[PDB]
């Protein structure tokens, strides 16, 4: 439900996030799990991480944190045309990896933080506005997915 100026937004701003993908992905899940310890639960290979020192040598959390936002670069680019990217991944995260729609909203709020860190020259209020868009249309499109194959959207 963007505009086309909004896509033209989230796409300038995911351009410096294509410019360090893991780098990027590894600090969103470092803040997804140090605000939100219980979403680490989910993540049965990184239970043993008791410190933010041990995630940030975590080479399986980097290589996680890049495939993450990979994919989600994935269906940004699809500019709310994304259903193809997003069944797969609504059904892998509804079922295997039991992933509940909150959590969608706390991994949404780390994406936000790490872009505001790292960018906080270009990533301003218009900028922010958009990718906020962006992915509360993935959150809403993930969810309805979820409500289709029988979950709790
Ligand atoms: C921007 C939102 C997200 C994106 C783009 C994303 C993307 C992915 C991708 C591409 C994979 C590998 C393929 C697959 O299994 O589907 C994956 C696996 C996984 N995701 Fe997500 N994910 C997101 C949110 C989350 C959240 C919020 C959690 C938990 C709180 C989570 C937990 C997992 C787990 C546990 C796996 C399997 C990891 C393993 O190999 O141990 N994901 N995700």
């Amino acid at each position: 439900g963007l505009s086309d100026g909004e896509w033209q937004l989230v796409l300038n701003v995911w351009g410096k996030v294509e410019a360090d993908v893991a780098g990027h992905g590894q600090e969103v899940l470092i803040r997804l799990f140090k605000g939100h310890p219980e979403t680490l639960e989910k993540f049965d290979k990184f239970k043993h991480l008791k410190s933010e020192d041990e995630m940030k040598a975590s080479e399986d959390l980097k290589k996680h944190g890049n495939t993450n936002l990979t994919a989600l670069g994935g269906i940004l680019k699809k500019k709310g045309h994304h259903e193809a990217e997003l069944t797969p991944l609504a059904q892998s995260h509804a079922t295997k990896h039991k992933i509940p729609v909150k959590y969608l909203e706390f991994i949404s709020e780390a994406i936000i933080q790490v872009l505001q860190s790292k960018h906080p020259g270009d990533f301003g209020a218009d900028a922010q506005g958009a990718m906020s868009k962006a992915l509360e249309l993935f959150r809403n499109d993930m969810a309805a997915k979820y409500k289709e194959l029988g979950f709790q959207g």
